[PDB]
């Protein structure tokens, strides 16, 4: 089911340009919403299963809920200059359907 | 780009049991939301990209929005019977990402 993950990574790999010696936890959500389904959700996937709707430009429809997250904190550390730097809402808190 | 599609389809593949003679419009959101990701977001892509994190049980996280509808309205139809019949918010008015 949709939960949140935490992770140890290296702040090189956040994508900002940073460095530095020490790993960060990096929290995310991921995993199943199909217990979320709308009505239109269980009707969306009925119709795709019984192949009733030609594919569209680019990516598939989704039919059910992404699990995503609701809330954020800050990602912190000692640079490589051992400055201490913070990052706004790069993190994970909370996660929904 | 995330948007609004709208195909026909026999109402039986909607999945709630019902029969008709009539095709029926479903519409449904589909399309990327890369040019949606937060902050978040794009740390999360930066880290699966560069392999810095391991894949969680079940299914891989998302890095961007899910295009999703935000409104609905319901399907109509004449059913075998010659009764119309109308189920509630089964077709997407809009989506977002």
């Amino acid at each position: 089911g949709c939960r949140l993950r935490s992770q140890l990574v290296p702040v090189r790999a956040l994508g900002l340009g940073h460095r530095s010696d020490e790993l960060v936890r990096f929290r995310f959500c991921s995993g199943s919403c199909r217990r979320a389904r709308s009505p239109h959700d269980l009707s969306l996937a009925s119709l795709l299963g019984a192949g009733a709707l030609r594919p569209p430009p680019g990516s598939r429809p989704v039919s059910q809920p992404c699990c995503r997250p609701t809330r954020y904190e800050a990602v912190s550390f000692m640079d490589v200059n051992s400055t201490w730097r913070t990052v706004d809402r790069l993190s994970a808190t909370a996660c929904g359907c």
